[PDB]
RNA sequence: GGGGAGCCCUAGCACAGGUGCUGCAUGGCCGUCGUCAGCUCGUGCCGUGAGGUGUUGGGUUAAGUCCCGCAACGAGCGCAACCC
């Protein structure tokens, strides 16, 4: 499945801005471009993976991270099909040490979902309606996914290596194992459980998140079909 | 017949009183900076630290009012706004 369906629409990208790591992880880097290994790639994918089916079949609580347009239309369906929170918006600094900023944007949203059905309507001029309306479309676009994180998330799947490294700091930080994947330019060392890869390739990433939804389902059970992507795959 | 209390007269004994100097000794109180929009703090990061960040880019507003990136998310005097 892996090795076969992998290479044939997916692999490696960029164009020699690579990292060091990349390399040993990596055969070629021929007329542009750095060719992904698969062998290896489906070694770690047997780590990560392995861990997948263990504490699906637990229960947790990892990301679906793409705060790129590209991956952010898959990793939602994704994420309304997996079920943990996703983070398709800017990823914001301040969660993973400021617990408590969130939390209170997210009390106060319960809140607000309350005061919206509610008699307030007419009450407290048309205006101010109009402004709340905005926060609520602020807290709502950013906090899509990413609502029902009550406790701490153990892990962090998410894409691109360098923004996505500015997530990776915070989780990284805060003692929290990585599993994210990653193309050429920036390191997987900071992360433990890495996944190489083609970011900027949307096949990719679709196969890997579906079927990795499949994974805890493989845990889990239910086992449906596939929706995300394909049409929106190349349009 | 006297003394005394309110009370009046002179002299004295305690002292009031003065628009005389100091707004670089003050209060309050204004003049200005200029409706100019700045000035800020709660949780956390960055540097050994002082300290920074927040608030520095792009349109745009009577405004740091706001939208898009954002070690940032909240709130203060403002700014707005209920009175006329």
């Amino acid at each position: 499945v892996k090795e076969l369906l992998e290479a044939g629409v997916h692999f490696g990208h960029e164009r020699k801005r690579w990292n060091p790591k990349f390399a040993r992880y990596i055969y070629a880097e021929r007329n542009g471009i750095h060719i992904i290994d698969l062998q290896k790639t489906m070694e770690e994918l047997e780590r990560t993976f392995r861990f997948i089916e263990d504490l699906a079949m637990r229960g947790g609580t990892i990301l679906f991270v793409g705060t790129k347009k590209q991956a952010q239309d898959i990793v939602r369906m994704e994420a309304e099909r997996a079920g943990m929170p996703y983070v398709n918006q800017r990823w914001l600094g301040g969660m993973l040490t400021n617990f408590k900023t969130i939390s209170q944007r997210v009390h106060r949203l319960e809140e607000l979902e309350a005061l919206f059905a509610s008699p307030e309507i007419e009450e407290r001029p048309k205006k101010e309606q109009v402004r709340l309306k905005h926060e609520l479309e602020r807290l709502q676009k950013y906090l899509s996914g990413f609502r029902l994180l009550k406790r701490l998330p153990d892990a962090i799947f998410v894409v691109d290596p360098t923004k996505e490294a500015i997530a990776v700091r915070e989780a990284r930080k805060l003692f929290i194992p990585v599993i994210a994947l990653a193309d050429t330019d920036s390191d997987p060392d900071l992360v433990d459980y890495i996944i190489p890869g083609n970011d900027d390739a949307i096949r990719s990433i679709q196969l890997i998140l579906s079927r990795a939804v499949d994974l805890i389902i493989q845990a889990r059970g239910g086992v449906v079909e596939p929706s995300p992507s394909y049409a929106l795959v190349q349009e």
